[PDB]
């Protein structure tokens, strides 16, 4: 009778909802905003901190901080604030009568999940909770069993291969290059056209510009030549103070960092080579099914050229006798939450919860014994 | 009214069917596979063991083990699993109403036969059972009564001479050099070209390469010279992951171990010398008939150069006035099963079964006093 | 009158010197570094590539590549750079008047040895060159004739048994698991404590951490329990930028892959099982002498728990009436070079060189008819 709660706490967004639903009920940015100026009007119910959409609406007088950086919770008081807001203000629910399912990026510090379990059991004390890997939930949402999931969000980009329900943990690859780094690089290269964005609110503006006008090119050199030749790739964006900026090759130079990380001085390979190397680390007999089941999840995969570019690159890397399919569902921005709702509604999962009694007996160390 | 069952349990393959048929109904690999990677998805009916074609089709996440090694059952739980699979899932029969005929290589340990009888009477209890030697079944299938049978399979290569229905057990020669050793030698010599196959799953790939591309050279030195001079003996093979590997002299070096065991460090003589030595241990009055009635059986005799090579070698060893003939029927891979089905259907064999009453009276030791 | 050169090119280090000596003259890492950032100061003697110690010293602005992977030369221009550095800059010698001895792991591709011969005779033209197996040299340096050598370096781990100077190639075992794999595994498992090492410059830092702080436990479960109980096994390491990290069970979990390869997803057996399997594949009359003469060589055998652990494991596997003795000399990091210098100084070896006239007459294939 007691329904469960699925809460995906990503680096940039929080997606919370109820188990068994098709879409998350609450989606809001994971920011805590604090006033930086002097208050002069007495009364009027001024608060010392702001969370979520309230921080975004008043961001012109606030400094915004992200409690999660690269999938790791850096500030715990702010994260506790975010959880309090998502339980009592958005979902409008009492945490002490609902089991909770949370998510974790692969190859993360163990202290992160230990303190997550401790806060959930000692501050928002729940009957049960479960910490799950995001790529497995994305595969649950896709409805299939074999596939290699590339999950790219705001802090982390990771590839995880799964075959017939079994993971190959030695082939999991993690890259700390995601949407926030793309926002930073776009911010840096906008200074070539005279536009100066420095503050935290201007970072939100640049992120909005990236979400609106950026795309992944099929061929980088040809698009550069086209942008140099004619003014056909230039788009105009209107700022909140009515100013209009015009961007050209920066529309496709920003997500190209996903394929050329050396644009921001990193030594790693692109996401295509990382995926290919993750497939080559697996057994030979499962590579054929891995090539045809590339599943893309997360908001950083929403650029409207990324599937074709990925297919072209992996086809250039893979043998010519192989069929390569890139799976990009239209609702892949919410794939982790949809998979968590699918998993938490299964009758075969109800014995895999971490109960309050087990936590009391074992302490904040059972999260490694019961969760993979 | 009760139909008899014929099950040939070799080192590599299980050939099971009903007596009176022309071909075995169920031929499947004799392996048990178990998961080695980490299962991350719940439900979906995951099993803790896979047997037969289900293990081979899913081998990329499994470790594969052969219960039978060199014709001796090493693991008995897995052997019971194989027998259960071949009685229920493949043959779709209830063993409580069908006598069973089984096969055993010459010069085997007694305990193997004893435990086979005990399992067949106490786990899959049968009205009666029998254990037969493979070479007499091969000579039954060949249709003749006199001849020398060279049976080479996956674990054992044995020569048995028979004259007018009487065997000479002192001339029986057993050699533990068969198909698995050839697969291992091919795996070793494929590293000369940079190809690495290490795991148990890749052993099956190398086995397929051996079954498809290898052959026996009529003269080994001239074949080596031909391979060194021109690239006319090279063949390409496409791997499961789409890689293409080219092999040259390894096509005829791998089965050359049958004629030169010293390639794998074995001091024994070749198969031709073993056949000649078995013939020369017999009486002088039967060697003329044994020379002209050489019968081959098993899957190791399926290389497309072995009959001519054996004829040439034995003609080199034998007197020039004798006629040497090699009998290589196209169905010789299934010769043991065909001979068993012919034998189990005879009206004079129904008195030679080991019934349940006699097993209760004598225990698992009547298999020596009733089976030769 | 011409002094012979002894050069050992492993996967990680180059040990070069003159025959007849006791220690190699030049021991330097086998890496080539190339700049990855933008040069802004004109002139100043900037080079396009760096080799050896100079590449390691300037690694903060360089990308470092290993020309040899798993004992196989993957890049040949970098290999020519390494050999030019070790001939003209380190040894300070002219190659045209010194014969050269090179080493190679067992079960390598033939093309590697052929191209080594071709490069040594056509680019660094030597009067003579000879390629030898590393384990035979280790037995030469050990002073004895009978023994089984376990040589583990940076790319390969191979077992070679020798009895009275005769080798048994069918019992030679090779495992592609060595120091670099342990470095990668340590990089993976240091992420549990929040440390992120990604770039190739940080791989050397992790290698230094492994060389200074890692060790092999005598009992794995007991040491895991001890680490879980108290913080007595924890050690601190200072990073190049002054940061201090602390590691606990990661000290002994990293080399345990040599005994449990499944930690990195490999299906193979541990080094103790591989040594026991190599002993069991030999003749029965030499196993007693192989048991008492386990010879350890290579830098991966330098952990301060590995001899006792190997003795315990082999004594567990071997019959109780056998004397198992592990021979781990203090200078076993340079056993290959010492054996090569011993062999190249023998008067009975001077007729086994491959002169330039023989190479001209036969081509780059006499290295198979002359070298074992
Ligand atoms: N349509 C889009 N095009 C490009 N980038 C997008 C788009 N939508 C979202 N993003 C990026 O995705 C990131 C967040 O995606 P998501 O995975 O849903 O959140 P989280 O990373 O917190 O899980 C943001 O940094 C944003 O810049
Ligand atoms: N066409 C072929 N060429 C060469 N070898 C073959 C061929 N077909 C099967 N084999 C080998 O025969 C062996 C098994 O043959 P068979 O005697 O029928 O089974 P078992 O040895 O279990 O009795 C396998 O090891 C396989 O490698
Ligand atoms: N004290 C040590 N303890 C453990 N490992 C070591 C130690 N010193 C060196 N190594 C390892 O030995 C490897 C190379 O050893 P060596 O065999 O001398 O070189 P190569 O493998 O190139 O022949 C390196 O990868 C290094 O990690
Ligand atoms: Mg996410
Ligand atoms: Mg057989
Ligand atoms: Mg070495």
């Amino acid at each position: 009778e007691t329904t469960a709660l699925v809460c995906d706490n990503g680096s940039g967004l929080v997606k919370a909802g109820f188990a068994g639903d098709d879409a998350p009920r609450a989606v809001f940015p994971s920011i805590v905003g604090r006033p930086r100026h002097q208050g002069v009007m007495v009364g009027m119910g001024q608060k010392d901190s702001y969370v979520g959409d309230e921080a975004q609406s008043k961001r012109g007088i606030l400094t915004l901080k992200y409690p999660i950086e690269h999938g790791i919770i850096t500030n715990w008081d702010d994260m506790e604030k975010i959880w309090h807001h998502t339980f009592y203000n958005e979902l409008r629910v009492a945490p002490e009568e609902h089991p909770t399912l949370l998510t974790e990026a692969p190859l993360n510090p163990k202290a992160n999940r230990e303190k997550m379990t401790q806060i959930m059991f000692e501050t928002f004390n729940v009957p049960a909770m479960y910490v799950a890997i995001q790529a497995v939930l994305s595969l649950y949402a896709s409805g299939r069993t074999t596939g290699i999931v590339l999950d790219s969000g705001d802090g982390v980009t990771h590839n995880v291969p799964i075959y017939e329900g079994y993971a190959l943990p030695h082939a999991i690859m993690r890259l700390d290059l995601a949407g926030r780094d793309l926002t930073d690089y776009l911010m840096k290269i906008l200074t070539e056209r005279g536009y100066s964005f420095v503050t935290t609110a201007e970072r939100e503006i640049v992120r909005d510009i990236k979400e609106k006008l950026c795309y992944v090119a099929l061929d980088f050199e040809n698009e550069m030549a086209t942008a140099a030749s004619s003014s056909s790739l230039e788009k105009s964006y209107e700022l909140p103070d009515g100013q209009v900026i015009t961007i050209g090759n920066e529309r496709f130079r920003c997500p190209e960092t996903l394929f050329q990380p050396s644009f921001i001085g990193m030594e790693s390979a692109g996401i295509h080579e990382t995926t290919y190397n993750s497939i080559m680390k697996c057994d030979i007999d499962i590579r054929k099914d891995l090539y045809a089941n590339n599943v893309m999840s997360g908001g950083t995969t929403m650029y409207p050229g990324i599937a074709d570019r990925m297919q072209k690159e992996i086809t250039a890397l893979a043998p010519s006798t192989m069929k390569i399919k890139i799976i990009a569902p239209p609702e892949r921005k919410y794939s982790v939450w949809i998979g968590g709702s699918i998993l938490a509604s299964l009758s075969t999962f109800q014995q895999m919860w971490i109960t309050k009694q087990e936590y009391d007996e074992a302490g904040p160390s059972i999260v490694h014994r019961k969760c993979f």
